[PDB]
Parts: C-alpha cells; structure tokens; sequence
C-alpha cells in the first residue's frame, strides 16, 4: 500500500531522520568536526581522540569533552602491523538506556556504535562508500568509516599515525560535500619536451624556463580533494596522473598560452607567408591498472564504449611569439582512473612541428597553464549507460 | 507573534518536518527508487508497480514490497484513452490509524495518498511544478505527480506505457536535485552550410564531413536531463533546438575549431597580406511558441526587454587552416523556450565569407565541436526582473 | 563515550534539528518569505513588518497573518537615529507555553525571539555571520540577522528604511543559498584608455564606443548577489571595484573580443610581416583597505603569500582587426576584498601597444566583453591555507 513517512498519522522513526540527515549530507559520511588524534594522552595499550562529531550515513556520532582524554581506544595485542582505526555502526548490537526522562537521569550506553582497528579487506568489505546501511539491493546492519592509518610496533610502544583525510569533511566544501572541486592549481610554465606526445605535469611540479638554455624543475601551488582525488601513487606517473577515488560527470577547464611557438618563416619561395604547425590539448582517462584508490579497493568498472581521449584545443600556430588558449569540457569519470593532459604536435621542426629547437627561455614552452577539475554530476542509474561514455 | 518552528517547547509536527524534506530536496518532487511498472503482474483489469520511495512536496511516500505484486492500481472503465498515471496527495483526504503502539500492532490507511489515472488538463491543474501545498499566496490541498503516460486500447487489452522520466531522480542529479547539467555532448564535426545564419545541431545527429567532396548525417553522443529540457516536438527543428522545462539562469559553455577557414589570399595586390573572414558564434533563445513544454504546458512568460540573442564568439578567420575557439556564458532561460546555436557569417566567398567553396573535408566545417548547458540559479522572487532579462 | 543522535534509543532534540536544518540551508540564516517592511501601518511610535519565514541558524520563525498589522515593533524612544531593525534568537531567556495538548488550547511566548533596534557595533558583536549559537571555539547565547536600516527623525516622524537584501533569501539562490553566482552582467563594449594599466568597468557602466570620433558612458545589465558581492562604496572605485562579502573559492569566467587592435603593418622592411603587440587581462585582488564588507566589518585576512594578480589572457595582437578571447580560473577571495579585472599593454602606438591613435569606433576597445564570478568552495578549516593562497 501507498504508505506515508511525514503525515499527520504518521510516526517520525529513527531511520527515517537519518535517511532525511543523509540525503542533507548528499550521500556522503564523515567527520564534521574535532575527531583527531590525541598524541599526549595516547601509549602503548591506548589510543585518544579528541572530542567531535561525525554523521555515517544520516546517524550522528559525538564524542563528548569533559574536564580530556575525550576519549580512548584499547591498543592491548596490536603490535608490528598497519590497521585502520575505525568508527563502525552495527545494527545487530542493542542501544542500553538507564535511568529516565521525568527525573533528570536519562542516559544510553550506544552499543551499536564502535570505535576499533581492522585490517584494510575487513574495512572494504563494510565500508560505507561502496555498501550502505539503507541499501536496496544489498541492505547492510554494520558499516564503518576508516580515520586513521594506524602503525603498530614493538610491544611498548607508542604508534604512527595517518589521517585519512577523504573521511574528514574539513573545509572548501561545506555545503555541497558530494561535489565542488576536485583539483585546481595557481598558473605556471612549463617547457615542450621535443617529442610527438608528452602529459603537462598538473600535480604540483612543472619543468620551469629558467635561463635562455636552461629550465628547471620548480613547485607550483596546486591542491586537492583527497575524497574526489588524488596524486598517483606510482612514481613513474606521480607528477602528471591524478587517480579518480569518486565516479561522476567532471568538469575539465584550461588556459594558458603556448610561447615561442614555431611556424614557417615568411619567405620568397612560400609567397612571404606563415606556415602554421599543428599542435593539439588532450585530457585523457586511463582504467588498465585496478587497485589505484584509496585502500588498493576495487576500480569502478566504466560503461562499454567509454572514452579515453578528448581533444580539448586543435588548432596551428599562428605566426605569433605567444598564442593563448582556453577550454571547458564535462567529461565522465570512474572510481580507480588515471586522469591526465597531454600536449601533441609533430616532430619535424622545419615542417610540422608546434616546438623550436631552443631550450629554456628560448625554447617553446606552455606559459600561464593552469587547470579546475570539478565535480559536477554522478553517475548513479541509468546516468551510468547514457551519460557515463563520454 | 515571532513563533519558533524548531525550539525547546515547539511541537515539531508533519507539514514541518515535510517543508524540511521539501528544502533537502531543493524543492524538487519525484520518486527517489522504483515505482517502475511491473508487465507481468499487468492485466486488463489491473496495473502493476514495483516497490519504491517518492518524495511529494516533503511527504514521504512509499510502495511496500512481499512476497509482488508491489501494488496493484485498478483500470477498470479506462479505454481507448491515453491517461498519466499520477501519484496524488490530498490533504483533505484522513489517514486511519488502527491498532496500538504498546502492543505491535499500529498500522495506517492512509487515504491522503492515491496512485490514479487522470487525463492531462486536469493533472496540469494540480501539477507539482506549478501548485503547492506550501505555496504562499495560492495553498493547495491535492497536488500530483506525473508517473507514465498510459495508453488504454480496446476493453480486453494490456496497455501501452511511457515512463515520465522528468518525475524520476533516476541518476546524474543525486546531491543537487534541482540544478546540474541539462545537457551535453562528445566533440562532434559539423559541415557549414553555404548560408549567412544557421543553427549548429545539438541534439544528436550532426552532418559529419566523410570525403573531399561529401558528407553525412551521422549521430554523436549526447546527453538530455528530461527534467530542465528536451528535444524540440517538431521534426522542423528536432536537430537544432532544445526546449526548456525550468526556469533559471544557466550556463552555456561551447568550444570547438572551425577548420578549412576561408581567407583572401597573400598577393602583390593586397600587399602580400591575409585578409580575415568576419564570423559569430550566438545563442539564442526564443518563445514565440507556446506549449513546447512538457505535456502542453503554459510558457513562463520573461520579463519585458528579455535578451534573444547572445555573441558567445566574435572575430576574423585568420589565415590558418583551423582556428580554435572557447566561451563561457550565464544566460537566463524560461519553461517553454526554445534555446539554439548558430553560426553567423557573409555570404561572399571571394569578400567576407568564413566558409569556402568547397565539400566534405574540402570545406569549411566545425571540428571537435562540444557544448555543456548546466542550470546554475533560479528566477524566483526579485531575480525574475534583476538577472531574468540577460 | 560515543552517542548516537539518530539511533532508535536516542531522544532528537530542538538543538538537533535545528543543527539539521541550518545543514540544509548550507549553514545560511535569512528570510525565506515575507517579512518586509509595512509602511500603511508604520506610525511615529510602531514599525510594522508583513507576516513571512525566516531561519536564523536552523531555528524555524513565523510572523503569523490575521485579520493586519502582522507585528508591530515599538519604536518610542527613537529619535535622530540610524539603527538596525534585527531579529534576535536569545537561549537565555524562557519560552512560556500555556493551555494544553489535549484540549485545542497549547499556545506558546517565544520570548527566546526579539524584533528589536540594535546600532551597528551591538549587531556585529552578535551577528549571526561571525558569531554561532553551533560554534565550536565560542558558542553563544544570542545572535542576530539586520533585516532593515530604520534612520528615525525628529519625534513624531515616521522613519525612513532600507532594506539589507544580504539577510533575504529572495531568489536567484534557491536551493544554493550560500553558493552561485555573485555577479554576472550582459555583453558590453567598452574603449581602451592610451594607458600601460586599466581596470574594466564590470559594476554596469561602459564607456562605449558610438561614433568614428567618440565614445559614451553607456549602462549595460548586470547582476550581483548581495550576500556575495557589492559595489565598492567610494566613488572612485565604484566602477570597476566589487568588495566579497565571504570568503570562498570562486570562479571567474570571462569572455569578449579586442577589437580595431594594434599591430605593425608588413612592409618591405619587416619582410611583409605582421608585427604582434603584447596585451594581457588580468583579475585582480587587493585587501589594503579595511572595512569595506557590509556594515563596515572586519575584513578577514587572506593566509600568508596570497596572490594578488592573475594572468586570465596573455597574447598578441595577431594582424586581424578583431580577436576573440576567452579564459575560466579559480580564485580564493575573502570577505573585505576588493576584485577587479585589468587590461594591461605597452605605451608606444608604433612599438609595443595593442591599442592604435583613434577614438570611439576608430580606436582600439573591447567588444562583446562579459564574465560571470561565481561561489564555488569555501575556505572554511584546513582549506583556508591549502586552497586560500591562490
Ligand atoms: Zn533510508
Ligand atoms: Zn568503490
Ligand atoms: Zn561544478
Ligand atoms: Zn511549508
Ligand atoms: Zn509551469
Ligand atoms: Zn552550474
Ligand atoms: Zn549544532
Ligand atoms: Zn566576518
Ligand atoms: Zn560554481
């Protein structure tokens, strides 16, 4: 029968407000505030954290304050191995109140609640990103959110500590947590290497022009949403690969300039006219290598037919000593992608090619390039088939 | 009085924590899972529908599963008619509650929810997109929401069906129901036809250039959210113009290249110089047509000195073979307009045309040509007249 | 210990679901409805208001219809002032409820709300946009939302009123309060001045270009969200100038062309050459100037090695007479900034400048120039230092 949730007769459940909290949340769990570890009141048989508040799918956690430790986690038998500290709810456990609400004496002991170490295929297997406690098909009573990557040594010892900051909602997206920004970087220059196909390094260290002979490798200011995104963790593709932690539509936009940019001089024999060269901005996507997200987990397989290159610019040089160009593409991406830009033009530097033959200074090179990743659509139903391949 | 909704001694009671969900939901109505017909429970007398969750103006509304059939919604006395099947509340309705909350027994028939067949001027009557049960100067007390268009043929027979998928939050939109992309597409190539205006097609099917002296009609990806527009009704302008269902300010983002671009040749005559070919890239929208929206309804007239033409590029060809374009534009756009591309230029070929004489790959065309339209604000209250005239 | 807020055991609370909605308004506080000013029943002793919504921190307030006067606000005492008529939350007072539920009589005296006349230092001490009855660090007991700018005269004068739009949520912003666009404005063209740097008018005046000889001061339509953005309020900035109302990663889209632009003419001594002239357009960002934010607050100061400057276009002039650009970046802004946008070139006509010697449509100018500046992510935690500098 047609049943009502928030009608007259109805009774306002539990569920019911975590499912309104979570749909306010737009799907995402997290810790809102506090929950970080507390180093001076951890040893070597307990783990502190300080005060604050989580929400794990619409259930809110709080961890109170009072006179600290807010709170503490027993470490006894966890030695020489990597855990994930994590907050579990477990709907099997049962909630114990005391006392009552007519005096002043009103309490829970909340057992379906837990903070505790697993191993990283344990924290997969319930992990809130990919299974949920208000599931259709695959309806869960336990699941967690990891915090920490917790590194256990000798017995007696203190641990080593990580935050796993993609379960913290800390600040550039309150208010749209699901979405925003996913990668964006300050403006820099960075040389054409003479070859057909090279990526533009977007991860924060670009091969500067430094001298009229001379570039050099040199940091740009750059960020990151570690729960949309982050560096490849192969250092082969570290300075040009982002790896894709969250599936979606994206918003890909670019600008910057090519400077000094190669083309046929205007002589004689070409009726005293520029030859252009062809030069191309691709993004690209790449899912061959699984296991690239957070916690080695799993890639989300992409619809058949999915692209792998976009050409964001296409054009020739244009006789000029500095061309500017821009562009914005909304482009699908997958949980476990290679996310890169690639620059492309042809090698013959007195025929085809977009580069000189100088270096540095003197060589070509992209001059204010700078990117914005953003999130800006999923890719849930039947999204998947009919926005998903391109 | 100053009245507190959400305080200490308030009473939190349905119609609140239903304007709360409405909020959460951006103010947009439609099943969030299921509620898709179900053919095999479907006789001649019954119509069948899968279990699901719809949330109706803040109501939450469900269809319950055990055992199917889900639901069963009578079509007796319904023939050789095309009727929506509606999901309505209706606040003059009572819910009967039976049973008691002390023992396990509490149940409700709640009379407020109906799921019926009703013809088209009366759902529009009562459409959730245009009547509330909130609405400040005109409060309702039934309100509907459109679920299939269904197809009764002769007494005897199964019907016809139509998902309305505007009603549905399949995907692509979870988190920011009310906004997102309205549509995009792959990077297509479009043949420019010999004329000084055209419209760039949008909507699917492009006229690709296939040899140097041909080209054809061949389909790109493209993506619609049938909530904020469709394909034109009218096969005249099906390629070309999309038609809005939702008010707002939106952006407009394009790029491409226009290759094989038309130039005065280099000679002694001209100085040895290119002469440059005037070209525009607008958009457009237009109203002059009412009842382009979703089931015949009423245009939302713009405020008076509504734009109708927008210059996204303007420039000259500049002796290249391609020329690489990019733009960007927030536009204001009004349920029942049409919204469109064109290309603008001379017709001279040996003067001012962008375009040459030839075909196929032999002539001037769009290359790598994509566009996303996203809605980014509405029109609501003040900004109708401050930000709905641009 | 960890408490469940949600849980089947636990008690939901007004602070709760305050905490819940002030969540679903993107943590906004403002008038959703009505609650403007009602001069006919204004006096020289009562200010009268209309019945309307608002939500101050996730606390639901209602001025109830009847009969009118919807409220009435004691204004004796009042005299050669200019205050702030403001709606005021105080947990330290006591709300008295009376009859019962049981009988149709349950009524409740929100003395927790005031309708009161605060000056300006007395609101921003308790100003809901700096201050939080949630906060973390300082949790307060009363806070505020300026509805209007009450200036009473001589006794027994009826006051003069402005309303403070940034405290109302009218439209545009529905559903994004805290997000969207800040300001957008329509194409417009406007002369390039014989100057090395120059800001673009983007507050609504252009000095357009209208004969072969001269150029017009001309208004064109733009658009600012008061909660984001205002006009510089000096003079001499007010055309180019907007101050940010809050601090956030925005995006700045521009487009437009140059138009009759410069560049040296091919002649036999350059070898029948098009000589390019360098010209760049530039956002830019200056906090020198304290309280320039709405009721002359304090400004919030932007994290070490900020940026101040950022290149959108950097190119040359490359021999045609009008040259389209386009360029889309992310930028971090606080609230008491300045934003502006610049046009940078060399001086010398016959060298170095993208201008030429003419004026109105003869000389060198902007044409179809528009952009759109939009809230996209916050600055809020961590982020403030990740993503603020640039
Ligand atoms: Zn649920
Ligand atoms: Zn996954
Ligand atoms: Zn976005
Ligand atoms: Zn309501
Ligand atoms: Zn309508
Ligand atoms: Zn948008
Ligand atoms: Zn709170
Ligand atoms: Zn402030
Ligand atoms: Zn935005």
């Amino acid at each position: 029968v047609l049943k009502g949730i928030n009608f007259d007769r109805s009774i306002v459940t539990p569920e019911n407000e975590a499912s309104i909290l979570d749909l306010a949340m737009q799907n995402r769990s997290g810790v809102l505030d506090g929950m970080t570890i507390d180093i001076l009141n951890t040893t070597s048989n307990q783990l502190a954290l300080f005060h604050g508040t989580a929400v794990l799918q619409g259930y809110g956690i709080e961890i109170t304050r009072a006179a600290a430790p807010d709170v503490l986690v027993d470490t006894t038998g966890q030695s020489n191995e990597t855990m994930l500290l994590c907050l579990t709810i477990d709907l099997n456990q049962v909630n114990v109140p005391s006392g009552t609400v007519g005096t002043n004496t009103y309490a829970v002991d909340y057992k379906q609640i837990r903070l505790e170490f697993l191993d990283v295929p344990t924290l997969l297997k319930q992990y809130w990103r990919d299974h949920s406690l208000h599931d259709l098909i695959d309806p869960r009573r336990v699941i967690s959110m990891p915090l920490y990557w917790i590194t256990f040594g000798q017995t007696g010892t203190t641990p080593l500590y990580e935050q796993i900051k993609s379960n913290y909602i800390d600040g550039g997206n309150s208010g749209n947590p699901a979405y925003g920004i996913a990668a964006r970087c300050e403006n820099f220059n960075h040389f054409i290497n003479k070859v057909a196909v090279q990526s533009i390094p977007i991860n924060g260290v670009a091969n500067r022009p430094v001298s009229s002979t001379a570039s050099q490798l040199t940091n740009y200011k750059v960020w990151r949403n570690p729960y949309l995104c982050s560096q490849d963790p192969r250092d082969k593709f570290a300075p040009d690969n982002l790896v894709i932690e969250e599936d979606g539509i994206y918003r890909i936009d670019i600008s910057g300039s090519i400077n000094i940019a190669n083309y046929t001089f205007p002589a004689s024999g070409n009726s005293w006219r520029v030859g252009g060269r062809y030069f191309q901005i691709v993004c690209a996507r790449n899912s061959s290598a699984n296991n690239l997200a957070e916690f080695g987990a799993e890639q989300h397989l992409p619809p058949s037919g999915v692209w792998t290159r976009r050409v964001l610019v296409g054009e020739y040089t244009a006789g000029m000593t500095e061309q500017a160009f821009s562009s914005v593409a909304t482009i699908s991406l997958f949980k476990g992608d290679n996310f890169f830009l690639q620059f492309e033009t042809g090698t013959n530097t007195s025929r085809d090619s977009a580069y000189n033959n100088g270096y540095g200074t003197s060589g070509t090179h992209l001059r204010n390039f700078s990117y914005t990743l953003e999130r800006v659509g999923d890719l849930n139903g039947t999204a998947y088939y009919d926005n998903g391949t391109f």
